[PDB]
């Protein structure tokens, strides 16, 4: 019988708290300082209520459908309300309950990334309707595909902490939203700060254990965020003549997003190069609300492609799987992106249409 | 010789930091956004200074008198300044020093819950006087009774993380206070957020170890808070036509309070039902400063009663003690509530009277 | 082969996150509420960008030059980009990578303490230039001397968590700066709160392990901060007739600074006495931006001297080294202070002069 390691339990519970902290209040405060002042209270309210909702859907069927025995695309409905999960059931080296909470917390930040951006111009019941649809039909299957031993995992896709699952996923759902004035920067700074601190639970907890890989993912997190800040600020300086607080924060986020899939597979060299490239591509991206999805999306993609590179032992990475060339890993990452982009697309489109046809989309 | 487990040490120290974070700045910021703007600075000051004071009383005699060898009601004065506690002394599976800090942190949030609410209309030296009296004569004996193997423990009272010790206790002391405009909701949101994040140290650290029970209490924490938010917001929507940010936050707190005694004894089913019922009863409660004590009090009681139910193996709980019916456990919880309510009553009354007769109660 | 303990890994990673949290956003928010409103955005920006920079210099050569095989004053350039540090390399009882991050995080808060104070009246490129110079030529050698088995360590200097390395060091660099209106106190309160919470990672993580010494340093942290608050507030009350929020926060910081070198070597008795003395000396100090350095400096020195005392087994301490009198330990602490003060002096002076002669110091 697999036996739980209390060091890992402790690490994973604390990491889960940190990920929770990313949404409550990190992303809430982040947008809070960015959206028009008359909309903050309502936005803060829609994030909190949809967070609650995402927590509940998860314990009811979310976890089971994402992580239960299933097919290439979804699990089962045989862990409803966590039935048939023994309290002492182990998963990896931790109790399965901690796996339930940790993964659930990722589902939350994904949703809050979308709700925060779209709370301004969406009717409440519409967003609620949306959350249900998209969590169930996009976050869950994609989570199953990447981390639940579904299609993408069984093809060897390297995505440590959710470049596709959290980032590209939410970014698409958000931009379909868009398709269908910064008043408190200190508050934006604060939310960003909290996102960065939580993000350590996020990337490092993704090791499932307090080992050398969690150590690697942690260090790399520091490195990429730092690299991205400077790459962004230098870009901002070169373009605009000077850094701004918003540029600085945005850079942090570019690097964090960009390193998300890679943190556990790459060397600090890899971490730094990925940070710089993510900062600049982010900055390039916003140049070419809604912007957030250009950062998550662009930097999400850039990270996933570059994982397919810096995982190489050659470049200081942990190495690709046996018999996997860097060429092949690159095809694989590209295919995972293409799926994520397309899957989230159809589902969000469906999400908004159902809402639109049920309650109407734009605020009364 | 009992030997300390470094995984538990680590978990418990981090949990202690989280509980500390609940008071500094969680509760301070919570009230900060709620009380009149002209009173915030002074309130923030009275919380910080009484926090310091509670830390000091605890190391001087508080811990020993709450957790030392004693009678049914109080310990001893043989751990003054932690004398006769070996640095390597173990308690449970952690070093006793970590037990000192963790428990001390619970004493703090209890006090800060009261000071925050009453800083507006109480003279400083009066509140100080009060803190000394009530910490010494109410928090300590009740802590001894529930967790120090006193009267209530030796009768089998289920109270995992302080439904009686923290909640009903403070709520009564506060309402006796009362008996004798929300200007920054983002700040209220922020404090609430911090309280929720710390609350994981609070409920889960109450396992004393990073085991499956800490896992259970953590998951349940997420579940109950979520359930409570929705139960509250739906009530608010049904009554008032729409949710508010304050309702949302309040719901979070209803669930957190409501699950406090139960988190370690109940199934996720139990967690959810307790959350919903606590959200609604909270909302019902505030309907029928000062409100905070209606939430802590009502939801404190509701949690303690419902623990006496959902602990049953029958309902997905960990099970009652051997030879204990659910009927008997219900009598026991009810008696613990009745004691807590009454004990805190007399003591707070005494607290305020001494202050009143020494320095006067209302601000000069 | 030395083998990594996952409990310690977990503790140390979480402690590193907490220390990071001290700078992002703790110190940023602290100053944010203190400096003129027109300067906050730019200050927040200079802290974030110099944080990024300090993270990068550290991974490139900082860590190796501070902690590599070297002389009495500096390490080597044989861990460039962490080359020749095996991913599984162990240090103490944790993976060396966690040692890289943890120590790196101390470098950050040191820098942010200076940048925060001087962002108002220094040109950006000047501060940047400065950071590079002073981190490389002062923080690093002093870190090597105290913690990297250099001059000061090999003479038996007791400095648990950086009374000299972080505090006196930064305080001097800052006051040389000076030598060459509080608008949001709630924000000051918030930053202070975050600094205190992070500070537990800071003092306790300095054990390198979740053991009884980390337990001791944690408890003492609570004790000294509490003692300092009251010692300060009582001083403020005695002098000014009443406490202020700023006094309360400042006291917290006096105690935290004052206990920094001592937390791991002294009894709770020692902790309390050191807190009180640090609160008062801090308050005395500010009486006799820029003030911050009077608190860090004075309380830094007071802590380092008093460590040389309360480490004694006689006074409840862990005891001095074999064959070391308390007299001798006192000479040693005094010499460490004198070196730190003088070393940081010359280096900061050089830092500002280079900047001045390159880009100019005062804002255009």
């Amino acid at each position: 019988p697999a036996v739980a390691d209390k060091a890992d339990n402790a690490f994973m519970m604390i990491c889960t708290a940190l990920v929770l902290f990313m949404t409550i209040p990190g992303i809430a405060l982040f947008y809070g300082g960015l959206i028009r002042g008359k909309n903050v209270l309502s936005m803060l309210t829609q994030v909190t209520v949809t967070f609650a909702l995402v927590c509940i859907l998860w314990v009811v069927y979310g976890y089971s459908l994402a992580f239960g025995e299933g097919n290439n695309f979804f699990g089962n409905i045989n862990w409803l309300m966590l039935k048939n999960i023994e309290l002492t059931a182990v998963m990896g080296s931790i109790y399965q309950y901690i796996h339930v909470a940790f993964q659930g917390s990722f589902a939350c930040i994904t949703v809050g990334l979308i709700v925060g951006a779209l709370a301004e111009r969406i009717r409440f019941s519409a967003v609620l309707i949306f959350v249900v649809v998209w969590l169930t039909l996009s976050y869950i299957p994609i989570a199953h595909m990447v981390w639940g031993g579904g299609l993408l995992a069984s093809h060897g896709a390297l995505d440590f902490a959710g470049g596709t699952v959290v980032h590209i996923n939410a970014a698409i759902a958000g931009l379909v939203g868009a398709y269908l004035k910064p008043h408190n920067l200190p508050m934006v700074f604060t939310g960003t700060a909290i996102l960065y601190i939580g993000w350590f639970g996020f990337n490092a907890g993704s090791a499932g254990t307090a080992n050398e890989i969690a150590a690697l993912a942690f260090v790399n997190t520091v490195v990429a965020t730092a690299a991205a800040i400077l790459g962004w600020i230098f870009g901002e300086w070169a373009l605009r003549g000077k850094p701004s607080l918003l540029g600085a924060c945005s850079g942090a986020i570019a690097g964090l997003v960009g390193v998300t899939p890679a943190c556990g597979y790459i060397g600090v060299g890899g971490a730094l190069i990925i940070g710089v490239v993510a900062g600049l591509a982010g900055l390039w991206g916003v140049t070419m609300p809604c912007d957030v999805f250009g950062v998550h999306g662009v930097c999400g993609i850039v990270g996933c492609i570059m994982t397919g590179i810096f995982a190489a032992s050659s470049l200081g990475g942990v190495g690709f799987a046996e018999g996997v060339t860097m060429g092949h890993q690159l095809l694989v990452q590209l295919e995972s992106i293409a799926i994520t982009i397309v899957w989230s697309g159809v589902v969000a489109f469906i999400g908004y249409k159902l809402a639109d046809l049920t309650v109407g989309l734009r605020v009364p």
